[PDB]
């Protein structure tokens, strides 16, 4: 028996509940509870000690964590497959500036990865619309609403007529890692080690 | 110009979103930012008064509203397309009992209303998963990790091999319904009062 409590980031819940799977066959008396967030609410709840476990692409700077990588969280240009610069290679990452580009929500490590790449280099885009959620994006830029940058694992949804596209953009992908972490020092239960030592067993040689 | 700042309930990630890329080229000098939360983080927002509209199911108990529906929003049983219920009609709800069956985060309303209905009907199901997400759950539904209830707005997303099936179990769907809404008697900007008429006439006689 035992309880496993896992915060996530926002692109991590499609890969984790799927592993959760297996995990579970595996030991049938775990309940497991996750959470889904984004890295501002993850910090929040990693100052209040909720979780057992924590996945994370930025490490909160205010906190002291133990950590590992165990898999490649590449965030990728999007855009719907009538862009212009759809299907072309070694764009330019000039070619972003005024583009209509959808924000993810204050907080979203996604958002602040991509504020310091456009600011580190000089690169301006058009921003009406700061939606709270992969998904929303997703569908905003499949309506038209323009181009984002978002984690490649919230594309493994995308099947068939896909609407949507990566665009080759220079200083892309944004080479970042998902890790797992607990607070630093804290003792992990049994459960907990289990767990982690199983993500990290599966996840071995993985690609993305 | 303007700002216009809403915050919507899980479900209504991807039909929002697409209702405003129609709305954004209307007016194209307004800014739109929005939220995507359960309800229990809704009535924290509309408590600290964060936003211009809400779109709930179920309006929060001890706050004042206004508001109005605008869609259906029925809740359905969902299982992997393998399940030996999967196809049959007249599914009694007594068949739930001991199913393994997989949770939404404690402040879901769909949790609250899945739970009601259970009580209600002396149900009881088979849960070790609480995962907050509807995304995380298809997944785990899909992984065969049990069956859940969500919004059938959830499902729009799945197309082609979709492992998922509604059950047509009785007492489902669980009747309920999109709500625009925002504090009672609050002044509404010029930009908020013509989302909401927008709003209004784009979902007049619209099914789901």
């Amino acid at each position: 028996q035992g309880r496993l409590r896992l915060a996530v980031i926002t692109t991590a819940k499609y890969f984790i509940p799927r592993l959760l799977g297996e995990f579970i066959q595996k030991y049938p008396g775990i309940e497991v509870s996750l959470k889904v967030t984004n890295h501002e609410q993850i910090r929040h709840r990693m100052q209040n000690n909720e979780d057992d476990l924590y996945i994370v692409s930025e490490p909160p700077e205010e906190i002291d964590l133990n950590y590992q990588p165990f898999l490649d969280n590449p965030l990728v240009v999007i855009a719907r497959r009538d862009h212009p610069l759809a299907g072309k290679s070694n764009i330019p990452i000039t070619a972003l500036n005024d583009e209509a580009f959808i924000m993810r929500e204050k907080g979203s490590g996604t958002r602040l990865a991509v504020q310091n790449l456009f600011h580190r280099h000089y690169v301006d885009v058009r921003v009406r619309l700061e939606l709270g959620s992969n998904e929303a994006i997703k569908q905003a830029i499949a309506g038209g609403m323009g181009i984002s940058v978002l984690s490649q694992h919230t594309l493994v949804s995308e099947g068939a007529r896909s609407e949507l596209t990566i665009l080759d953009i220079d200083e892309f992908p944004i080479k970042r890692r998902w890790y797992v972490a607990n607070l630093a020092g804290k003792q992990l239960s049994v459960i907990t080690q289990t767990f982690l030592d199983y993500l990290m067993a599966v996840t071995k040689n993985m690609p993305a």
